[PDB]
């Protein structure tokens, strides 16, 4: 289906993860992966495997939008181990061809709850089960809740109550994870500082389709891109389309693959307890 081309060493500053289609052509995971994998099955770009810490996401401003590691004041970012969790507690990522339009300014986020740990840059199909709406100091932050359609138990999951039923504690832990991530203190002062509520599958799909329409406007130049890189190699109706062979130079000009990988700071091991 899709595959990955990794440039430079993982957890280095130059590390990039580009996506390739069935034919070895470089494509943007933002723009060139269809939102739908099949009827009622959404594509998901996996950005971080469950239980990892590196904060890696689609580069919304880089040509071909490769996955790369976030950087804060010159240092590569890792999420904290929030006791009792190890790193991210879901496969975490995004639905391609969507754009929370400002809004967070990138593809709509997905928490994927299935049993398989997915790889960085892996493209999976997911069944949308619901959506977590969070108020973070007034702003709206959406997290789709989904499960790998290839999960052995996928047939048992069709709405958010199924998550409550067959994975007790998962939704609570999700809210807790995001609350302690956003308010490192622990508890916010009121529902403006942090609020959380889950909505069902139909609501989630309405939100997703809305962000897909916003993306449609983005890649057809009907809305200010606000710095988003819209270069793509497959969208026939997009003025930002570029010849695939021309786009290969974007990858080939970067350091070659090196899978003798940089070691992760020991500080990432530390576990932070809520007091
Ligand atoms: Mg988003
Ligand atoms: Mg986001």
């Amino acid at each position: 289906g899709f595959s990955t081309e990794e440039r430079a060493a993982p957890f280095s500053l130059e590390y990039r993860v580009f996506l390739k289609n069935e034919k070895g052509q470089y494509i943007s995971p933002f723009h060139d992966i269809p939102i739908y994998a099949d009827k009622d099955v959404f594509h998901m770009v996996v950005e971080v495997p469950r239980w990892s810490n590196a904060k890696m996401e689609i580069a919304t401003k880089d040509p071909l939008n490769p996955i790369k590691q976030d950087v804060k004041k010159g240092k590569l970012r890792y999420v904290a181990n929030l006791f009792p969790y190890k790193g991210y507690i879901w496969n975490y990522g995004a639905i391609p061809q969507t754009w929370e339009d400002p809004g967070d300014n990138d593809p709509i986020d997905v928490c994927e709850i299935g049993s398989k740990v997915c790889a960085r840059g892996e493209i999976i199909g997911v069944k949308v089960l619901g959506i977590l709406a969070m108020i973070d100091e007034g702003e709206t932050d959406w997290k789709v809740i989904a499960i790998n359609v290839d999960d052995p138990d996928a047939a048992n999951y069709n709405d958010i109550n199924d998550v409550k039923r067959l994975k007790p504690g998962y939704l609570e832990a999700t809210v807790d994870w995001f609350r302690r991530y956003k308010v490192p203190d622990g508890k916010p002062e009121n529902e403006f500082a942090f609020n959380a509520e889950f909505k069902d599958k139909d609501f989630a799909i309405d939100i997703i389709k809305s962000t897909h329409d916003h993306w449609k406007a983005l890649v057809t130049k009907k809305t200010n891109g606000k710095g988003i890189s819209c270069m793509n190699t497959t969208l026939s109706e997009s003025p930002f389309k570029c010849d695939p062979d021309a786009a290969r130079a974007i990858v080939d000009a970067l350091p070659p693959p090196c899978e003798s990988a940089c070691t992760v700071p020991t500080d990432v091991d530390k576990w932070f307890h809520h007091q």
